[PDB]
């Protein structure tokens, strides 16, 4: 259907226009005409070409704009929730105000009272609601996209109890990916179903093996390798993403491919790509990326840099970069369609041994083939080495997609929503959180909920004698100082256990290597994990400091090869987070400790969080001598920078490094930066002129 046809506010159907959209695709239609512009909750399941979003947002803004409020937007990740907002900003024009809200678990963010569309992801919005923000009740709609993740274990069952605050309380909008239980997810979330196999661009799907690749109508062609496929695409014009489970092997099957597919380049071509890699600050990992690009082939994983990663997305959506190898991880940063879709594995390091790739997932990477601009018909191969290739095309191809199951079972975010339920909703009879849990996903698919109930009350007796609650003089559940704190900070209640625990020894000696250690032992950060080169270094490192240690043994718990690892995860993170604070240049900790950019950019943001709440943990126990001290760690830990930095980091565009090279030269504080001439900055290696009029503009 058209968009005028689209019975809602006229300054949507403007707004669509000014975009490019005068027509929608038959899955939109059906779901626009689904009854959610009357405010019914609906699940729409249909491939990610097809604009899942769109709907999305039509849905929203008509529900504010007809009745007020708020509208909010759950996506995965907070790198995601960015594309997000520039992509809604268009709303403003017609005057709803957009925000993003992804960390800063600790507030209530009164702030976002002031918005009409706020872009979070479901733990912010998890903690938001336990702070009770009086905002909350303001929102009319909550979009949760890619719902299906609500199957997943890590962190599924945050996106599920979030879904089940809010159902009743709001609008319920799904966008998810093809699974197998679209009528029981449906159902539960008491909507609409929208199913649909639609898409722009016709997807062939097909398995290559031992030399050839069979479709899904029988028919064959021939290639010789499976990398054959790529230079076949880039012969041909067209683009190749290449799927992989490492990084490593993400950037050896690059440089790779790169070697033979410039030959396939042209003069300009390669021109583009050098100055391009001519674009980069220098690294270990920036080399590999270089190298790679000067032959039209780019590597895209977690382990890379912002920066890098949204400039290999960006110039592969631009043809600049003729194939990308990435790992499925921060995959969807890839917005970025491409003809030829080739899955090279399909069994995947589990957390236990060996398991193939998720039909769901198989099905998200192929669908992820077939640009509208370029292609009449994408191609989506998955790679077959091991596998009989009749067999993988049974699987994925012509067999239906995993069903979803909640993952409420999981103890890490079951504690944690146990007692956020008592310390911040006001539950306190077990027959309440009965109540709660019997309205969840996991007891709508289950036929009954006792193996849950005792879990949960295991649960209480951890909080119960972990003093984060306690039992009134009237048989009822009520929180405590640290329990209202712990759930409120949103850490989990077990790290914050290992706060309460160790309190004793971080007061009579607080030390960054203890502190960082102790941080990097907990269920809310995920360590470096290392080499085993890096062991026998490591090793020395720790007998360094073992003395300043607060959990000061790697087998407390065993020999397992696999609890003497994150002993020593957690201490070479903290090795690494002192190098940080220390100021250590960047390439520099990347070489040293065998460490990768969009790792300590990552970790650094989690660790702060973290010596944060332990400072507020400290808080609650008494530790108040302790708290100055964690709260300047806190600051160091944020920028990477010595103490007397600290000042210099509230100035615009200001990091480590030009903090470094501004108070090394006179310039210590922001009054300094005031009593000054511009040609004085300028002057500082470093601050270059965009910097500067930051700066001025910062200060009148
Ligand atoms: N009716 C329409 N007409 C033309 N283009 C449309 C459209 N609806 C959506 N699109 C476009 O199709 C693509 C949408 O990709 P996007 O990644 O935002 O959504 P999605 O459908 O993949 C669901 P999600 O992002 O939640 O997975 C974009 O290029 C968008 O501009």
């Amino acid at each position: 259907m058209r968009v005028d046809e689209l019975r809602v506010d006229e300054r949507i159907k403007s707004t669509l226009k000014e975009r490019g959209i005068e027509s929608f695709y038959p899955p939109q239609a059906e779901a626009l005409k689904s009854g959610i512009l009357e405010g019914k909750n609906a699940l729409i399941s249909i491939p990610t070409a097809s604009g899942k979003t769109l709907i999305a947002e039509i849905a929203m803004v008509h529900r504010i704009l007809t009745q007020g409020g708020k509208a909010v937007y759950i996506v995965p990740l907070k790198a995601l929730a960015e594309e997000k907002f520039q992509e809604f900003q268009d709303w403003e024009k017609i005057g709803l105000r957009v925000a993003m809200a992804t960390g800063d678990y600790d507030s209530k963010d009164e702030w976002l009272g002031k918005y009409d569309i706020i872009i979070a992801t479901a733990e912010k919005f998890d903690s938001l609601l336990r702070h009770g923000s009086s905002w909350i009740k303001d929102v009319k709609i909550l979009v949760a996209d890619e719902i299906h993740l609500i199957g997943s274990r890590d962190r599924g069952a945050t996106l599920e109890v979030i879904l089940a605050h809010m159902l009743g309380k709001a609008q319920i909008i799904g966008l998810s990916a093809t699974i197998g239980n679209p009528e029981e997810l449906a159902e539960w979330l008491n909507a609409e179903l929208i199913v649909s196999d639609w898409r722009p661009v016709k997807l062939r799907r097909g398995v290559f093996y031992q030399g050839f690749v069979t479709w899904e109508d029988g028919s064959i062609d021939r290639f010789s390798s499976w990398e054959e496929l790529v230079y076949d695409a880039i012969r041909k014009k067209k683009g190749a993403l290449i799927f992989v489970n490492m990084r490593r092997k993400a950037e050896r099957v690059a440089l790779e491919l790169s070697k033979k597919v410039k030959s396939l380049l042209t003069k300009p071509e390669i021109r583009a790509l050098n100055e391009l890699a001519d674009s980069l600050e220098e690294n270990p990992t920036n080399e590999k990326l270089a190298k790679a690009i000067r032959g039209g082939v780019a590597f895209h994983h977690a382990g890379l840099g912002r920066d890098e990663r949204v400039l290999v997305e960006e110039n592969f959506r631009k043809g600049i970069i003729k194939a990308v190898v990435a790992t499925p991880t921060l995959s969807a940063g890839i917005n970025t369609p491409a003809f030829r879709v080739i899955i090279r594995d399909i069994w995947r390091y589990s957390d236990f041994g060996m398991e193939r790739i998720p039909i769901i997932e198989v099905h998200q990477m192929l669908g992820r083939a077939g640009r509208p601009k370029y292609d009449e018909v994408g191609e989506g191969i998955i790679v077959s080495t091991s596998d009989d290739p009749r067999e993988v095309m049974n699987h994925y191809i012509f067999g239906k997609p995993e069903k979803l199951f909640s993952q409420l079972s999981n103890e890490s975010n079951l504690r944690s929503q146990v007692l956020a339920l008592i310390a911040t909703f006001g539950y306190s009879t077990v027959e309440e959180i009965l109540k709660f849990i019997s309205n969840t996903f996991y007891a709508y698919q289950r036929k009954d909920t006792y193996s849950l109930e005792e879990k949960i009350r295991n649960i209480l007796y951890f909080l119960l004698e972990n003093e984060f609650i306690e039992i009134s003089l009237e048989d009822k559940i009520r929180p405590l100082s640290l329990g209202i704190r712990t759930a409120k900070l949103y850490i989990d209640p077990y790290t914050a256990k290992m706060f309460k625990d160790k309190m004793e020894e971080v007061v009579k000696d607080p030390n960054p290597i203890g502190i960082f250690h102790l941080i990097s032992l907990t269920p809310d950060i995920t360590p470096f994990n290392y080499s085993k080169r890096e062991f026998e270094r490591l090793e020395e490192e720790y007998y360094e400091f073992k003395d300043r240690l607060y959990f000061d043994d790697p087998y407390i718990s065993g020999y397992d090869p696999y609890l003497e690892r994150k002993f020593f995860r957690a201490f070479k993170t903290a090795l690494v987070l002192l190098a940080w604070i220390n100021e250590v240049p960047e390439g520099e900790i990347v070489e040293k400790y065998s460490v990768e950019p969009g790792d300590i950019y990552r970790i650094v943001e989690t660790a702060e969080w973290l010596v944060y709440s332990l400072k507020e943990i400290a808080k609650v126990l008494g530790a108040y001598e302790i708290v100055d001290y964690l709260e300047t760690l806190r600051v160091r830990v944020k920028y990477g920078i010595r103490e007397e930095l600290i000042p210099l980091m509230q100035l615009p565009l200001v990091g480590r490094r030009r903090a470094r090279a501004l108070y090394n030269s006179g310039f210590r504080s922001i009054e300094d930066i005031s009593q000054a001439r511009p040609e004085e900055l300028l002057k500082i290696e470093g601050i270059g002129v965009k910097t500067v009029e930051a700066i001025f503009k910062f200060l009148g």
